[PDB]
This record gives structure tokens, sequence and C-alpha cells, in this order.
């Protein structure tokens, strides 16, 4: 009794990861009538393994249970094999076992209200391969009731669920049981008694979803899933969580007001491998590797790096100077994957001339490649997430990835080397990263050192317009292979058009419908007729997902590429930080519709009270000055509107060798005032002008103090398509 049909929202299809093709409602994968075991079904979801469908639970009416059935669709041309799972945010609630074509649909009835569940995940796992895995969910119904008791919070101590520190056994299942218990009491406190705890893939919650700016493995094994939670404070009590294998350590997803306090995350076997340089000459480099810390084999005289259940090849190294921990000047990525000769005694001879690149005995090579399958901490469809004194020491990708979320606060902690590991490296990519977010971002009082990329990157994802189908319909593509599939437009959200050739944001529109055709292609229908200037070759970005940014009182040091990247029109405040030997530029304002397809014009940027010490000793993409403003504009001569606007650089201290201070393209209202610049000769000078401007306007350079003393004039600026009258000075 008491069931109503589930109406699956169109937004749930856009949030679904599905391994092949399109997810359909009330039709099979093959776009025919749903049919399982010879029996027809009028309504359901036609998906294909592997897939995972997030299904929100209505607040009204009050839901007691989800009922339905599942099985292989008869439209499959062969005998597929799928395991269906109904999941909460922390546990598998029901599994079908392996289902095959011809088997009758298997029914389920899942408790919702008594588990405190407001989001379910409907997963179809491919089992072996996904050939013929046409997977149906059918007869989906909510069992509903008149009233439900409001839950009044609880304190859940993870030790009461079997979590024990100091043993190399998987503590994942215990912790996930504790999370489930806290959810069904309405949130509160999750207490973790102080200790070192181990986590492995075998007991993680296997989920399938897309993570922006990462590789796209089909399965993320989530060890600490803080998903579908409201009003939860996780008390780490200074614990250390150690991870093994390829996993997502932490996930905050479909949650509100979740905070994590006083917790550290590391891997015993890093994603990267350190080698100490022992000897060099023009043909060879001899190194030593601690094989216990970094297991490896030499296979056909090539490195094979090894962790639990994984092997990775070598692609390149980052080279770190002995004693200082700086990235060696004028190196950047050193690409190599050559002859390795074992010498015994943990010593290896590499067929590699590193001497010529400045490497010396005592230096450290961080051996790595560009693979980034899983971030350390993922925040996804979460509102008001906080990390307080959270240290993310290592990750197989970015340490912290936040996407499609609103309001995020990180205070203290950071991405730094754990004492006693002897490492110089931390994250396998960015420290923190914010892709299509909104509300306020605040990252403060943190230490970010040794990452294989920037300390922060805030941007939108812009899609390419592939075709205008009619006056209301666009075919759009996710253009970069590491930013596909996750939702970027939902019904009701606003679209901003971008003229492709000139990188000029244009008009706006409202999404009426959006259909994901596969992981890289969507069809968007807008409410009103498209502006006539919108054509194939333009781009689109979401006008509802721009965050404000406060990046303050942090230390950023000894990291690959740039210190920080910002592309958002809301206020950006970069204040009180120390950028200490960031390898590349300290700050980059980028934006493009041709390469990374990351966009978001800055309209209000304050960079004040920072200290910049000998940044930009090695060059990377776009690193033309300590502060570089480098949107990519294919036809700059034809551009009318300036991309970036109102950038204020004041009251900073630059301790720098002879390298440009400020490079900017397509920027209007750009002030470099009341800064202190102290020049040294510790690194080789570039011999270029300190200010370089390409199609800029309303530049003011005034009241700076420079040592050794000089007076800056127009002759200290390189001007390209920038009339000299647009550059003003002042005593
Ligand atoms: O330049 C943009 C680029 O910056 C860093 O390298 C990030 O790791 C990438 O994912 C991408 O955002
Ligand atoms: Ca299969
Ligand atoms: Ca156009
Ligand atoms: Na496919
Ligand atoms: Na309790
Ligand atoms: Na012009």
């Amino acid at each position: 009794s008491g069931t109503i049909a589930v109406k699956v929202p169109a937004s749930s299809l856009l949030m679904t990861r599905q391994e092949t093709g399109e997810t359909r409602l009330d039709r099979s994968f093959s776009n025919a009538g749903l049919s399982i075991g010879g029996k027809k079904y009028a309504t359901g979801i036609g998906t294909h393994a592997t897939s995972m469908i997030p299904l929100p639970v209505p607040e009204n009416p009050k839901v007691l249970r989800l009922e339905g059935a599942c099985g292989i669709d008869d439209g499959a041309d062969g005998d597929g094999s799928v395991e269906f799972r109904v999941m909460s945010g922390s546990e598998v609630l029901w599994s079908s076992g392996v289902m095959r074509r011809g088997m009758a649909a298997k029914k389920f009835s899942i408790p919702v209200a008594e588990n405190g569940i407001r989001h379910l995940y409907l997963m179809a796992d491919r089992v072996d391969n996904n050939s013929y895995d046409h997977a149906d969910w059918v007869d989906l119904a909510w069992k509903t009731t008149g009233s439900g008791q409001g839950m009044k919070g609880a304190v859940v101590n993870a030790s009461e669920f079997g979590m024990v520190p100091g043993v190399r056994k998987d503590q994942g299942p215990a912790l996930r049981a504790a999370v489930s218990a806290l959810r069904r009491q309405g949130g509160g406190v999750l207490n973790i008694p102080r200790g070192i705890y181990h986590f492995y893939p075998e007991g993680a919650l296997n989920m399938s979803f897309h993570i922006s700016n990462h590789d796209q493995p089909l399965i993320h094994p989530v060890c600490v899933p803080l998903a579908d939670l409201r009003n939860v404070r996780v008390e780490g009590n200074g614990s250390l969580f150690l991870f093994h294998g390829k996993v997502v350590p932490l996930l905050v997803m479909d949650s509100e007001n979740v905070s994590i306090n006083r917790l550290s995350v590391d891997y015993e076997r890093s994603w990267c491998t350190e080698a100490r340089v022992v000897k060099t000459d023009d043909r060879f480099t001899e190194v030593e590797i601690d094989k216990k810390a970094y297991p490896y084999e030499i296979r056909n005289n090539r490195f094979v790096f090894q962790g639990k259940g994984w092997e990775e090849g070598m692609g390149s190294c980052m080279a770190f100077e002995k004693g200082t921990g700086h990235i060696i000047a004028n190196t950047s990525d050193i690409g190599w994957n050559g002859h390795v000769e074992p010498l015994g005694g943990s010593r290896l001879r590499l067929s590699w001339n590193l001497r010529q690149k400045g490497i010396k005995p005592g230096d450290t090579l961080v051996l790595r490649n560009y693979n980034r399958p899983h971030p350390g901490c993922v925040v996804y469809r979460a509102r008001k997430t906080s990390l307080n004194d959270v240290s993310l020491h290592q990750s197989s990708g970015m340490a912290l990835l936040v996407q499609r979320s609103e309001d995020f606060h990180m205070k203290g902690g950071g991405v730094m080397v754990r004492k006693g590991t002897g490492r110089v490296h931390t994250a396998g990519a960015d420290a923190t990263h914010f892709s299509n977010t909104r509300g306020g971002i605040v990252v403060e009082k943190a230490l970010f050192e040794g990452m294989m990329d920037d300390a922060i990157n805030v941007h939108s994802t812009c899609l390419g317009v592939m075709e205008v189908v009619d006056s209301h319909t666009l075919k759009c593509k996710y253009m970069h292979r590491q930013a596909v599939g996750f939702e970027v437009f939902l019904p009701g959200e606003k679209i901003r058009f971008i003229n492709g050739p000139t990188l000029e944001p244009g008009g706006t529109a409202t999404v009426k419908t959006a259909v994901k055709k596969n992981s890289a292609e969507m069809v968007i229908t807008v409410e009103e007729p498209l502006p006539s200037s919108v054509r194939a070759g333009d781009a689109v970005e979401n006008a509802d997902f721009y965050p404000s940014v406060v990046f303050r009182n942090n230390i950023v040091r000894n990291n690959r590429a740039r210190g920080s990247l910002f592309t958002t029109p809301e206020r950006v405040l970069v204040e009180g930080n120390l950028f200490d030997h960031s390898s590349g530029s300290a700050i980059l304002l980028a934006g493009d519709a041709q390469g990374w397809y990351e966009s978001g014009a800055c309209h209000e940027v304050v960079i004040r009270k920072n200290t910049f010490i000998n940044n930009l000793t090695s060059r990377y993409q776009f690193t033309n000055a300590i502060i570089s403003i480098y949107p990519e504009v294919k036809q700059l001569d034809r551009q009318r509107d300036y991309y970036h606007r109102n950038v204020l650089i004041e009251n900073n201290v630059f301790k720098t060798f002879d390298v440009p201070l400020l490079f900017a393209i397509s920027t209007d209202n750009l002030k470099f005032i009341n800064n202190k610049v102290i020049y040294n000769d510790e690194f080789k000078g570039w011999g270029q002008k300190p200010f370089q401007f390409r199609r800029c306007a309303n530049i003011l350079i005034k009241d700076n103090k420079v040592l050794p003393p000089r007076t800056w004039t127009l002759e200290d600026c390189k001007l390209e398509n920038t009339p000299s009258d647009q550059v003003r000075f002042g005593g």
C-alpha cells in the first residue's frame, strides 16, 4: 500500500556517469520498450553498465522506502552481466548479485526514512566487461507516509563500530558503518579516537562518477564517504589516516554543513618515487632509491613503480635542490624514461645526463608521470563544507578537488610533507582546485609545499558549441579529456555565451532542458531564441557558478608550475601570503576557449600585502612574469572588450632577480602601486622589461619603491597594441 511512482528528475540524468551512450527514462538503452526476462515494463530507467545514478529523495511527501526491480534488458544483442546495487552515501544497501539476460527482474524494497537517507545511488556494475550490459531499473516507487519523526542529532564514536588504530587491517567498513549510524540520527558529531588508522580498496565504497581535471577511471573506491550528510562535524582528534592502493580517501558529496577537524591524510607508498642523486657525468646519473619506501622493479631496463595493486611507468622527474628543497632553476619537467641499470645496494645507473641541467650529488629526483586517477579529498554537490587543521600530505592527483559546490572554507593544515617521511614532494598535482563552484571560497592559514602543481586554481569549465541545431538548441562538447561528464548545466541555470575567436563573453540565456548524449556530448535547449551571434565555434559557460575567493595568510613554496590561478568574475582577494620559491609564476589569471577550456573573466582582483621571494626560476605554460595575466585570445586584433578588469596589485614585497614583474593581455584597469621591489642576482636574468602589456588599457604604475633606486617610465614597458597614453605613472 501507499506507493507512488518515482519521477526521475532530468538533473539526475545529467549527474549520472554511464560508461557508454545515453541514459533514458521509460525506454531501454536501445531506445525501445523496457523488457526484462520477457516481461515488459512501462516505466523505469534504461541505463548501461557501468553506471551510477544519483536519485534525490523528495522531502515531501515523506518517504519510508524505495521499491523497484532490476535486470538485463532483452534488447541487448548478447548475454550481458550486471550487478545492481542500491547504495546510501556510505554503504551498499542491497545487491542483485550477477544478473544475466533472460533472468526475471529482481525486486527490492529499501528503507529510507529510518536510515535518514535523502539521496540514493543506483549503481549497475559491469562485473567483467560491459559488453551487452543493457541495465534496467523498473517499477520504481516511493512508499510514502503522512508524518515522520524529526531526528535530534547524535554523537557517534567510531571505536564503538570497531574502528581500531595501529593495525594493518582495513578500518574502512567500520568507519562507514559509523557514518551510516550518524546519518540516521540526523547528524551531529563523528568522533575518531586519536590514532593511526589504515584504509584499503577492498573495503571502500565503490562509486562511479566524473571528477573534473583528473583522469577518468571507471570506479572510485571511496574510503571515507561523507555523502548524503547534513550538519556533521568529524572530529579527527589529530588522527592520521593512511591509505593503500588506488582510492579516493575522502568524499563530501550531496551534503550540507559537513566539517572535518584535526585530521591528516597520507599514503605509505607515495604516488611519486624519490631518488637521491649519488654521482653524475656527461653520460650517466647514479641514484639511490629506498626500495622499502618506494617499491619498484626494473623490467626490460625500465622503471616499474609499484604500490598495492598498482604499477606505474616513469614519464619525467622534478628535480629538488639538496638542503633548500627548491625546484632546481631552469628545469621544469625533465622528460625521461630510459635505460636503468641496477648496481646493487639500492644503487641504480640511469642513462641520463642530468649534470647538464644543474643536478648535483645530494639533490632529489621526484620520479613521476602525468597520471592523476584520484584526488585525496573530493567535494561534489556539497554546501558549506569546512576543513579545519586538515593536512593532506599525498594524493594520486590533486590533494583537494571541489566541483559543483557552494561555500567552502579551509583553515589551517594544508598540503605539506609529513614529518619523518623524508620527502620533498606532496600532492601528485594541485594542492587545491575549484571547478565550477559558487558562494564563497576561503583558504587561509595553510601551508602548501612541494606539490606537483599550483596551490589553488579557481575556474569554470567552458564547453565548445559544436552545432546550432535550431533557434533554441545547441550541441555542446566537453573539449578537454580530463574534464568530461560531470554536470555543468542543469535545467533553470543560466548560460553565458563566449564569442570563440575573440574570447568575449556575450549574452546570456536560461537552460530549458539539457540531455547528456555520452560522457563528452550534450544537447542544450534554451528558453528564449539564441542570439544570432552564437554559432558553432563559440563556447558556453555557466553564469550561476562563479565563486568569490579569499586566499590569505598562506605559505606557498617549492611547488611545480604556478603558485596560484584565478578565473572568476566575483571578488578575488589574495592577501598576506608568502609565495616562497614557487617554481613558476606566483599568480596567473588565465582563461581560454581553445586548450584547457577553463574560463571565467576576472572583474575584481585585489593582490595585497603578499611577499614574493624569487618566484619564476623555471618556466611553464603562461609564466611570463611573477604575476602573469594570460588569457588566450585567438584574434586579439579583432577583440573589443577586455577580458580581465580591475586588477589591483598594492603593498606587496617582491624580492626577485631580473625577471618581469607583471605581464598582461586583454586587461583593463590594472594598477601596480605602493609595492616594494628589491632586486638580487641570485638567478640568471631574462633581460626583459619589468612590465609587458598586450592590448591593455588604463594602466597605473605609481608610488613603488625599488632597490637599487630607479625611476620607472614608459621605456620600462613593452607595449603591444597598447597606446602609450594608456600607461600612467606618478611620483
Ligand atoms: O593551466 C590549467 C591547468 O593548471 C594545472 O596544471 C591543473 O593541474 C590542470 O588541471 C589545469 O587546470
Ligand atoms: Ca558485464
Ligand atoms: Ca559568435
Ligand atoms: Na561508447
Ligand atoms: Na553514541
Ligand atoms: Na582595437
